[PDB]
């Protein structure tokens, strides 16, 4: 019963990016394309809303490999497709040890979607400030996960 992520799950997932045609160049020298994606991503390389589709899906392997491994209960599609939205966006390190995963295997799915209003700030020399993109990514991945 292992899950993988719908074509809705990606759209959301998407949502939060911006396409880029042309590869650029990052500070450590390698380069980005599509919707964030680096692996493949060489100087000169361009890519249509088709091809950055499937680079993202690449990028997503990991993700659904890691939420299936790390999710004991069972879950929807709807679930699946937004701890993978979720799970995309904090990191499968942190998504490993988060109270939404804990929460998630605990059966207590309200919850859950809670805990993931927890996910929603970054650190400036040790001060927290709460990240208005994230406020409403919070809410899309919390709408679907809460969708039966
Ligand atoms: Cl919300």
């Amino acid at each position: 019963a292992r899950h993988k992520i719908s074509r809705a799950g990606v759209e959301l997932i998407k949502s939060f990016e911006g396409l880029r045609q042309q590869a650029s160049q990052l500070p450590d020298g390698r380069w980005m394309i599509g919707y964030g994606h680096t692996f493949s991503a060489r100087e000169g390389a361009r890519v249509t809303a088709e091809d950055a589709d499937a680079l993202l899906r690449f990028d997503l392997l990991p993700i659904v490999e890691a939420v299936n491994n790390l999710v004991h209960t069972p879950l929807t599609q709807n679930q699946f497709d937004a701890l993978v939205s979720f799970c995309f966006n904090i990191g499968i390190e942190a998504f490993g040890q988060s109270d939404v995963l804990r929460r998630v295997n605990e059966g207590r799915v309200t919850e859950a979607a809670q805990a993931m209003d927890n996910w929603t700030s970054a650190e400036f020399n040790g001060q927290t400030y709460v990240l208005a993109p994230l406020i409403r990514r919070r809410a899309s991945e919390k709408s679907l996960f809460l969708t039966p």
